[PDB]
């Protein structure tokens, strides 16, 4: 029996998780649309190489982390991408993101991943403090490029 | 036809492994055709991966490997241009240009938001290539890594 847990998300959690997923999208500039957020959360959940971990405190989902499998051609090995991390404001600064990333790290090690990689906004200093505390090192060697199609 | 940029098939993998091993060596890996081919086949069997090869008179001159990406913010998919390589003998002949032009057409057909990639900051050649193909340098995001091995 427990009162707090970080565990893999299930289909049964998607309805509650969609609210936090919609909040994460709003943080990134998106207009709130619970129905759209939920439909796409279901597509990502039903994607073979994606893994969602959620943080539940007193039966409430406080946050989540979405990871997906990466393939490193140079190393000829897999790794994990920490795609999205979010904690709802009511539960911030209580160690939720820390616990979510700690479980993400233990999971990646269990999967013999090379590393966990991510990209976060340069203007998001709060996230840089979180990732550095968790053992992430800033990549300097690479430059991102986008070719916009729509 | 005498030249073509097309999807890779199972039959191209023995020859494609040689190019993929060459691409690995450019990024500093030791040559190992068995390891290169085994991983190439694992990526080729991934349902979200897409390989295009440039073939000049039955010789593979180069390739591009793309994979599906999900944008949570846009609630839409996109493509990541993961690997691009042209064997030195066939360089500065438009092989990479044709591979990327095909990748863009494929991404548009798939209704992708964009094609995204990462390349070394000191790789002058790749920056000229991607800029020629309409890619824009983006420094609004910072990459972090948590090394496990
Ligand atoms: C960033 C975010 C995930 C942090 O979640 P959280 O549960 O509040 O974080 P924690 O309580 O585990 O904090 C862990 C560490 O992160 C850093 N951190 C977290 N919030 C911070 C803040 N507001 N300012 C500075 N550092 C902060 C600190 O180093 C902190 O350690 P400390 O509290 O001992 O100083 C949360 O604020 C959030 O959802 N933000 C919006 C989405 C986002 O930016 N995600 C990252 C990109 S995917
Ligand atoms: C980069 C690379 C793929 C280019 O392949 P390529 O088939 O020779 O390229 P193309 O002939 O299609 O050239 C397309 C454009 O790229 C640029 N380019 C290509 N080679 C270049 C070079 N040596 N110097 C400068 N710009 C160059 C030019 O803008 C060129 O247009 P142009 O020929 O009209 O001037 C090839 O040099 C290679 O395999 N390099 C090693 C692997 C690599 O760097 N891949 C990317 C790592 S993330
Ligand atoms: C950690 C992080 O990547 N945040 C941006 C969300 C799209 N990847
Ligand atoms: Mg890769
Ligand atoms: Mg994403």
């Amino acid at each position: 029996h427990h009162h707090m847990i970080v565990r893999r998300a299930t289909y049964e959690d998607l309805s509650q998780l969609a609210v936090l997923f919609d909040e994460y999208r709003q943080f990134y500039g998106a207009s709130s649309n619970l129905e759209e957020s939920h439909h796409f959360l279901k597509q990502r959940f039903e994607n073979k190489e994606s893994v969602f971990f959620i943080h539940i405190k007193d039966e409430k989902i406080t946050g989540f982390v979405l990871l997906y499998l990466g393939f490193s051609s140079v190393a000829c090995s897999t790794y994990y991408i920490l795609d999205d991390v979010y904690v709802t404001p009511l539960f911030r600064r209580q160690g939720s993101a820390k616990q979510l990333i700690d479980t993400a790290i233990l999971f990646a090690k269990q999967e013999n991943a090379l590393r966990i990689s991510l990209e976060t906004q340069s203007n998001n200093h709060e996230s840089h403090r979180l990732f550095e505390k968790m053992g992430f090192i800033r990549d300097s060697e690479f430059q991102t490029f986008h070719c916009f199609l729509k």
